Order: C-alpha cells, then structure tokens, then sequence
C-alpha cells in the first residue's frame, strides 16, 4: 500500500541485514512493528509505540536495533542472522481511525563457504597419464558455490554433498596429462556465490617434474 | 481468542441492538475496534483509542455509540438498523507488545410484518356459498410470516408475494359458509414471525345478518 518495503531480500549467516520499512499513510500512526508468519499465526519481531516505546521479542532479543524513533520509519537491523530468520516478515502500521495496513518482505538466509585450494596427491610426471593436479573445495555454502577454473590445462570434474540445513559442499579436481608446454604455468580456482561481494580466487604455478 | 463476543446475533429493522465485546487480553492496550468484513478486507465501524477519543465510519454515524469509555468495554450500540448492517463483524483489540486478536460476531437483519385485518368486501348472508369473512395481511416482513386462524368457522386460503429487498408480503383470506349458528363467534388472526416476541392476534366478532 504505502507501506514501502523492499519485497525480497537475502542475509548472509552470521552477519547483519536491514529491513526496510518507510510509512507514508498520511494517518493518525497508533503503533508500528514487524512481525513473522508462523503457520496462519504471526509473531511479533519488534513493536514501536509512541507512548510505550520500543519492544523486541522472542529470540530476537539482544539482536535488533531500530533506525530511529520516527513513527513512520519503521526500518530495523537485525544481527547475528541465523537459519531461522529465514521467511515471511510483515511490516505493520497501525492507524486511527482507519485500522492496520501492511506490507510483506521475505528473507533468504545464505551462507558463505569455506574454500581451500590443495595440490594434488601425486606428482605430475610429464609424458604421464592424467592426473588429479589441483583439488578445489567450496564447503557448506548455501546455496552451493560455482567453481570455475582458469587456464586452459586439462578438465574439471565436481561433486556436491547437499546438508539437512541446507548447505552443500562441492568439491572440484582439476586433471591434466602433464606436458612440457603447461609446466612453470598457473592454474586458477574461481568460486562464486552470492554472499560473496567478490569471487575468491587461489591459485599456484605447476610443478612438472624430471623422467 | 481473549475477545468475548456473542457468535450471532439478530437485529431487526429499524430498532437496536448491541454488540457485545469484553476484552481483558492481560496486556497494555493500545486500541480497540468493531470491524465489518467487505470482501477479505475489513471496513471500520467504530474505534476507541485512549489519547484519540471515539471514532465512527461510514453509514453507521449517528448510528452507534460506545457503552463505556473502559478500553476493556468494546461494547456499541447499532441504532436504525438498515439491512447493510447484515453479515459478519469482528472485535478487535490491539495490544502492546503483542499485537491484535479478535473474534467475530454475525448479524441478521429481521423485518416485522405490518399486520392488518379487515371485514372482507361483500356482506355476510346465510345458508350461502363460500364468503371471505376476513382478510388478514402481514406485509413485507423478513422473512414471510406465518398466519393461522382461530375459531373454527371455514378455511384460509393464502398468497405470497416477495420483494427485491428480501422482504414478503402474505395475504390469508378466511372463507367460511355463514350460519345463524356463527353469529356472535369471534374469528382470530395470528401471525407468527420470528421479529416478534409473540404472535400477533387480531380478532373481532362475526356479523352474520
Ligand atoms: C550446516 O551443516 C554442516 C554439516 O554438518 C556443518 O558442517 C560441519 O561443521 C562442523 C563445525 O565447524 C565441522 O567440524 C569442524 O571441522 C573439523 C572436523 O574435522 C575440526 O577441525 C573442527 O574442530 C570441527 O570439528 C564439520 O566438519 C562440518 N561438516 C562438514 C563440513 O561436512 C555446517 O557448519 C552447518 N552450517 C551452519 C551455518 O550451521
Ligand atoms: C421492502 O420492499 C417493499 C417494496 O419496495 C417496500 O414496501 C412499500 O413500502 C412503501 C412505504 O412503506 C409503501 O408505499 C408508500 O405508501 C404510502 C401510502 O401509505 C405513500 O405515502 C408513499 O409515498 C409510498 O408510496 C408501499 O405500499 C409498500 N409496497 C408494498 C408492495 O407493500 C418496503 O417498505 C421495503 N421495506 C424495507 C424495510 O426496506
């Protein structure tokens, strides 16, 4: 209505996200607040009263803040996101005469994986068949990181382990017949994911060897 | 939930009723409200808010008044009831921290019937055929009213009529064959209708010759 919030949002594990909430109704404002869909059943987030104050409830507590003490701003920050922040919020203002109004914003709870970049098991003898030269792993993101590799030396294979929370871990193995023309040469692992506010990058110089 | 209401209530056209609603949620209360269901949106009736004041919307102004001023007490008064004022209601208080809850109260809106009875249009002579002795007619009520008759004189014999409003109209004629046995005896209308709190009778004494 003119209750102006964003309609979608995502929030990184962990770390913080502002839910935005501007009320524009022109109205006698009587409270504010932001409350969660449970089932049918919704419950309180976080109230504003402009006699009575703010309010934070449930597990919510100790990790929202409000904007600021404007009646028709009802924007909150909340801190230390977790699995269960996950879902369907309701931004509420509360009129007189006239009654409620709303608007919905849904969140999606991401999480940022643990890469590591590792050398393979066994030495990359020239003339040899093809090895395993790299080992690329994304763990327990969510959604699964994409993993890409740069310089042209051989082929990728992956496998992707999904979690009850939700989180999967792919592990990437670069293979290559080693050869004089791809020795001294740099293979890149390149892993992208939405929490991420830029792609993490490892790589190293291949080693091939003598006989 | 925590809102005491009556789930049903029947109101009948042109008069009063109350809609009752007790609210001790446990909680700050920041207002309260009586609210009409339009389509899945809600239209307010009526709101009282403790800084605010009372507030009145739409058709009902003029027409409702808060019992108390105790935010507790969400009880109003409906006055002139019109047939908009059918259909489903719902109490609502709005609490801090926890927000609202609510219950819902359904209204319908009777119509009384206009009841009259008259001498029937031709004159009372003996050993004859059959004669209207009396006509009654309970007009335009909600719904249609039932009509018996007392004195066991003859038959009836009725018609109904309905009406874009959802109002109707029935008409019994009371035939009899007149004999100097039926003078002196009273014939009775009764209209039996669920806006009434007892059937109405009208009677008067049969003239034959
Ligand atoms: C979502 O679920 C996954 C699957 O269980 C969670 O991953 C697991 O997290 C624990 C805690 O960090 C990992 O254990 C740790 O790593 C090594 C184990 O050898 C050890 O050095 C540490 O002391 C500790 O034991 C566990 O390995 C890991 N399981 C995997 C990656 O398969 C993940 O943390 C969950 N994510 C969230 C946000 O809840
Ligand atoms: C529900 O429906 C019927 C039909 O619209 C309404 O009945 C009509 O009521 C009016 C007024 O009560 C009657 O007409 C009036 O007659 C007087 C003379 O007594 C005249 O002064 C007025 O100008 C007007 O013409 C009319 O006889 C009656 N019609 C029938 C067929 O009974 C009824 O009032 C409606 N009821 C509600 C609650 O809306």
């Amino acid at each position: 209505p003119s209750i102006i919030v964003e309609p979608h949002v995502t929030a990184v594990w962990g770390k913080n996200v502002s839910l935005k909430c501007l009320i524009e109704v022109n109205e006698t404002i009587t409270q504010i607040s932001w409350e969660k869909i449970h089932g049918k059943s919704t419950q309180t987030v976080a109230v504003h009263h402009p006699q009575y104050g703010f309010s934070v409830q449930g597990d919510y507590q100790g990790r929202v803040l409000f904007k600021n003490y404007s009646l028709n701003d009802a924007t909150i920050t909340l801190h230390n996101i977790g699995f269960s922040d996950s879902g369907k919020y309701i931004c509420k203002a509360v009129t007189f005469p006239l009654g409620n109004a709303q608007s919905s914003t849904t969140v999606t709870v991401l999480v940022e994986p643990t890469v590591s970049l590792i050398k393979g098991p066994d030495s990359l003898i020239d003339g040899g068949n093809e090895t395993v030269a790299a080992v690329c792993v994304a763990a327990t993101g969510k959604p699964v990181a994409q993993i890409d590799w740069e310089g042209d030396l051989g082929e990728m294979e992956s496998s992707t382990t999904s979690f009850p929370n939700e989180t999967a871990t792919i592990v990437s193995q670069y293979k290559l017949f080693p050869t004089r023309f791809a020795r001294g040469r740099r293979i890149t692992c390149v892993v992208k994911h939405p929490a991420l506010e830029k792609d993490i990058r490892y790589s190293f110089i291949l080693d091939i060897q003598h006989h």
